[PDB]
């Protein structure tokens, strides 16, 4: 049972800067804490980041096509981004949102997502462990 | 350790209506439910539910002069209460802000939330399961 | 069968001064029952300024599948928790209120309940109840 | 004691179309519906119905000048025209701004209404009963 | 000769938290100033405080029914509360809106207030004195 | 201590035309709750907002508070709030009339997040609470 | 030369009912006012009133094909009708905008005016001698 | 089959007195462009034209009650009539909205359509060619 | 009877800029006209310019002390002084607000002033001659 | 002459989902579509589809250079793209903006384009039929 | 070449009241700086501070007469002043606006300029260097 | 010393049309200009050009790493890339944000900077001198 973790731009410099808002973690380290959590739960996690939109793209649409269920932090595509937001509308099998840091107490341009109105739902604020509570929801729906 | 889990308006009535939106399952269940998670993860569940506004004050007070977490789905409150806000605000321990519904797929007035801005994290639209993730965030600290 | 009126904040004080008319609760109570009798329903008239309070008549109503008539007072304009409570309603639901909201402050123009209400009678006094009975008994 | 019954653009066809939101009786059937309850209360009814602004316009006119109640539903011109707002704050009778449907739960743009300022009272959704209900409301000014 | 001094929600813990807004005094301190304050310009002050905005509206009717003047601090239902101000309009004699912490220096919602258009006038960012200038404007009047 | 209570744009003609105090009057009144308090109040009105500016420059430059209606410049001047801000002792921003109950525009102030508190709509008596306040400091 | 004088809905029944908002002059009074006061300028004045937009639309029409001026005051059409700025827009003669009374000293929806971004000019509030303004300013050019 | 091209206030006047922001072609020579190319497409088109909103209401209910497609340039009453778009959205057969001038480029408010959102579509900026271009999505369906 | 004729800031420099629509007439030769005209009227014309807003209010506070009336171009003021108009709204007699531009046809902040309200009437877009038929309008009150 | 007939993101996978939204067509059909019919009008079409911002913006770069026109459906970036509607402002030759769906008939933020102000013109809602009707118009120019 | 610098109300006291905003350099040591890098390139600087906006417009209306450059930081009348905005206008030669301070990282109302729109350019947030890079581009025209 | 500017979408074609907006130098002429006038300072100048906004990040990204000062002219990400602000947020060194044109003179649209709230400071409306200028505030940190 596979599930795609999909980081957007700028998410590969995680831990780099401000360990006050989104964690000590680098990239890799997230990556293997992600697919240490989703073994335990009997899931295998594809965790992959990209600061490219149309490759962000490409790897929703495989998702949609393969029906397999996303966990996405579109970084700041999240509150810019139509096109990101329709090739997410594709997915029939679930789309967890999530933001590491709590996007509501810091600006108000980051309150806005195109993305939460059509995902399952939405984990905000709960750091990098938000990827694991939302794998965590996949294993029971 | 003990975990508060706060419901508000109308929430009693959880499972008998709109099942698409909110459970199937009843608030008893749910109590139940919560407690067997918080048990196996090492803590204790506080799992209580109100109509009324001074009484959800009270125990968040409570939760505040005994250092305790909260895990508070306020129901309509949620939008429109700043007197649960600025009680709220007084947490040391974590907040955690819980909608079972995926409040950004329904009307816009349900979008505002008085405490996002001040919550640690909220969970949304992953229905029952958002407050076991809630829980489970707590036991990592 | 049963309506359930109920009245909201401050609606306790009718006609007592310190828009409304000079008709008390007392006498609204009686003027509906009447009205009813009449109508061959039976009126059940509730007044509380306590949001909890209300939502526990509106439940009631709601298990009970009967209709309500509401004037929620203030609460129209602020309560997210008692539209949800009235959105359950299976029998019809009649927002009423007995000024013209539409020519007083600009946030008396808002309801909450009015998206969720089967219809919603505005500026016609307390007639305004009894003509929602009229409207109930014809279903 | 003549009341005057007055609709708006495109209700002449009312019962035809869109039965499940402004019923299925036809424009004839309210005239004779109406005629009936106002005998019955003591009132003579006079109903028009006019496509065209300027038509109603003198319809409100004459009301004016005969010192006589109306009862409107003006239609699409509810929310655009402030030329039959100034028509009927002339009037010196009572007048009841009366819709069909329940304009609160349809799209945004029927919220507003130039009439409800200057009207004596509303009614709103609950169908062609909406308009005997103001002729009750008259019989007893 | 009578004078009402109302404190809403959360006003019941006033000194033990975020002292660097609200001050340090805590409410049974701050009932003995006012009482104090009071006796010295020839006034009675009667200091109560609920997080019941149904109990807020009974004391409320009560200063109504007697002809008293209210100096209230409606805390969080200050911003949101319809009810309270109805309540408060029909007081004959002066009334006083007190914030203790200066509301246009906060958050954009708390710079909204339901009671400021009805009140007498307004005292905010005064501190607890700000209860006492009351007094001394009411003994005034 | 001094305090400097400002007045700003026609409040020079006070109680001509519907409070019935006078500018003299009122001065009047306000130094005698000062004695009473144990403080020198200096009270000035100008039209001038380039005079008002000097007033608080010379303000914040001896460190004294301030107690101001700025009139109809509270809802306009940046640069007032500006000159208000680098004050170091208490600013009071005071209204005679209660401006919630007005008009829209008046109740917009650039002033009152950046005073230390406001009173409105107590009438002239709001000029002697803020005395009393900063007397009480 | 000829000067155009278009008044349009609810403008035929000045005098009665009414003002002064609107004066006590009544319509035939005013197109003498005009009439006679054209006649000292050295215009004859066409002056013209109609509740019905497209018997506006025609007037202004003729206006346009005869290159003539025109005065317009078109009540409630000020606010709401881009047909009526339309038709203005196409003459090559001034258009003067009139309004006895003054529109900014009253409701909010009547500030807003469709015609005065392509009026040369505009006169509010002066009464009826305000047409008679208009036409000096015509007799000037 | 017939498709009915209904032209509203102003546009008699195609050509005369202003543009090209709408070409140099009259009504008449529009009329038998329309005409030519609906022959070459194997249907009859049927052209209309109108400044009085009742009459266009009077049409639009005719072509519903014959199942007939529409091609509407409303005119200034596109962006006003709430009572035409209501009379538009009973057509069963497709309603194709035409605009001449690109009213994306102009005014803001020309950039809202009532029309719009119950149309089958939308052409705007293509000249008179779009209905032209209207007819042959017609004669496709 | 004197009648006041005040302008505002940059006014003084009238017809050195440029020609549409300030004209190219200046100060000098606008004092003379309207002294004329006055005169014509059987009125005493007293105009003043000044840049300072402190002289305006005087000049204002003159006219209100004097109970004479004042025809205001406030320039720049008339968009952004609450003080100007406070002292205007002190005038017993009639106050004309003029413009020598069209303020509707220019830019979006133009479009408001607080004197509007307050003023007897508003004459905008008619030039120097403007100024005039405001002095017009006062010899018949 | 050359057209080009650029898509944007997503759009390669036209035809896989909501058929009922975007039509059945595939865009290897479309892409066979698009040049029969230019081939018809005497035209060539090159069509071309990205994901990619980067990408579109040197293909309008490369028709700014050679002169050609562009039929521009792009998607999502529509909505939200300076960088692409600044490079089609850049255009000599005609510029179409194409909508498959109708995109005022589904979310608000659908309703407000970047690219329909400097436009020649724009399509909406007519389908996949929508590409050949800009590519008539551009035959005719 | 002249070039006039003008500084607006409260920059007298520059240097002596927020080190972090605005800088350490007082008025005169700003003077002695801004002449020294304008004899290097070649210019005569004539620097000047009012708090009065009577005299900022004197200066800006002798800068208009003479045809010299301007470097402004009107302070807080930026941001409230029209008639500051109008002298400014009649500029031929080049207006720079200047602003010590960011003010786009500042409270929302100092991100208006009435200056902006008609500057030739502006500069920000580069604290008193502002002034000289703004002489050196006067010196290159 | 490294100072990067860094130029986005479109700006490959400065020089090439739009000359009285943009300048008529190209890229290239830019790139010679800024690397001369950074001899000229004692600073080396890497000047880069990128229409992808990955490609834009990476650049930042190591400049982030490498504490290197940014000179950045966005181009139309300016106003609408979240991502882009972020990266730029990270920057240990000054951020000097650049635009050639006024853009405050120009569509509403480009008077939103993402940037400029993160920026040291901003300069507009200079021409290709506001690089060299803000060269220059660099080289005096
Ligand atoms: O995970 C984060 O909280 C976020 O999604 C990442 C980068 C920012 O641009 C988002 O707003 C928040
Ligand atoms: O958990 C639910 O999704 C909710 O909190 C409950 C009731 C509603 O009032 C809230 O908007 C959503
Ligand atoms: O009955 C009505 O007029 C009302 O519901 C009663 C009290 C007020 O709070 C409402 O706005 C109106
Ligand atoms: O009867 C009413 O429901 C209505 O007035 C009739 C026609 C529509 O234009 C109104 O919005 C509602
Ligand atoms: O007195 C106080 O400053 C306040 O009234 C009390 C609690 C908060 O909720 C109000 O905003 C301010
Ligand atoms: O003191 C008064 O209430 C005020 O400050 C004076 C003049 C007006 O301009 C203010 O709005 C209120
Ligand atoms: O004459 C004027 O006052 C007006 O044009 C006439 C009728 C109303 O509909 C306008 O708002 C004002
Ligand atoms: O044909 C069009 O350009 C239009 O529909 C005609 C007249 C105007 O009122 C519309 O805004 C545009
Ligand atoms: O005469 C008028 O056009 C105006 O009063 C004069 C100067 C400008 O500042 C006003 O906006 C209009
Ligand atoms: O062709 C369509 O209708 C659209 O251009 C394509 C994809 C969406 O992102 C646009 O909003 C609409
Ligand atoms: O130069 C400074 O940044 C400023 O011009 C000075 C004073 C304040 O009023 C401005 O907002 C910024
Ligand atoms: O440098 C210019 O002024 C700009 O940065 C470049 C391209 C446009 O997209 C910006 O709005 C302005």
């Amino acid at each position: 049972l596979i599930v795609n973790v999909i980081n957007g731009p700028n998410l590969g410099r995680l831990g780099r800067r401000e360990p006050a808002v989104y964690g000590g973690t680098t990239h890799d380290e997230l990556v293997a804490l992600i697919e240490r959590e989703a073994a335990e739960l009997g899931l295998k996690a594809v965790v992959r980041q990209s600061d490219s939109e149309a490759q962000l793209l490409d790897w929703i649409h495989q998702a949609a096509d393969a029906a397999e269920p996303v966990i996405l932090n579109a970084g700041g595509l999240t509150h810019t981004s139509v096109a990101l937001r329709d090739a997410c509308a594709e997915l029939s099998a679930p789309l967890i949102e999530v933001h590491i840091s709590n996007v509501h107490a810091r600006e108000e341009f980051r309150r806005h997502s195109y993305l939460s109105p059509i995902a399952t739902g939405v984990i905000v604020g709960l750091g990098i462990q938000g990827y694991l509570l939302a794998l965590r929801y996949l294993a029971e729906h």
